[PDB]
């Protein structure tokens, strides 16, 4: 079993992407939510299968102090923004620096950037998320959880280098 935290601001998508994953379903009335939540799957790869337990977190402020209890003994962490909010992509850096101080080199970390069947809002190119990506050498993927679009190979290079 590996553990997976989903963490970012608040209405980024990380209950989205991870159902998305989970059933390969996406609620087009879901009005957001705020709460916490764990799910597991086992991904079976051509070398063996691989248990992940995945943590969907509460970003909002008044939940920081929750923060290092979300990241302990985290196999992977996966900071995700919105393409089209320039604050969440701003505050990556700040999920990052806790991941670090929290598990220094023992994670895999990804940097998601979501909602990209929502190119003509787009306030983050792909490029600021690419170079923010490598400032820390973790792994960098643009989903979209509406349209079902990259997500798998998300999780297939997680449960793979880890
Ligand atoms: N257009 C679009 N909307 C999305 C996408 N992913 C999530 N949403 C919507 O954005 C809102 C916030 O998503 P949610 O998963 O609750 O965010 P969370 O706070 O990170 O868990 C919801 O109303 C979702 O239906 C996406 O890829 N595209
Ligand atoms: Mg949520």
């Amino acid at each position: 079993k590996y553990k997976l935290v989903f963490l970012g601001e608040q209405a980024v998508g990380k209950t989205s992407i991870i159902t998305r994953f989970m059933y390969d379903t996406f609620d087009n009335n879901y009005q957001s939510t705020i709460g916490i939540d764990f799910l597991s799957k086992t991904l079976y790869l051509d070398e063996g299968p691989v248990r992940l337990q995945l943590w969907d977190t509460a970003g909002q402020e008044r939940f920081r102090s929750l923060i290092p209890s979300y990241i302990r003994d985290s196999a992977a962490a996966i900071v995700v923004y919105d393409i089209t909010n320039r604050q969440s992509f701003e505050n990556t850096t700040k999920w990052i620096q806790d991941i670090l101080n929290e598990r220094g080199k023992d994670v895999i970390i990804a940097l998601v950037g979501n909602k990209t069947d929502l190119g003509d809002l787009r306030k983050v190119t792909y490029e600021e998320g690419m170079q923010k990506a490598q400032e820390y050498n973790t792994m960098f993927h643009e989903t979209s959880a509406k349209a079902g679009h990259n997500i798998k190979v998300l999780f297939k290079k997680t449960a793979s280098k880890l």
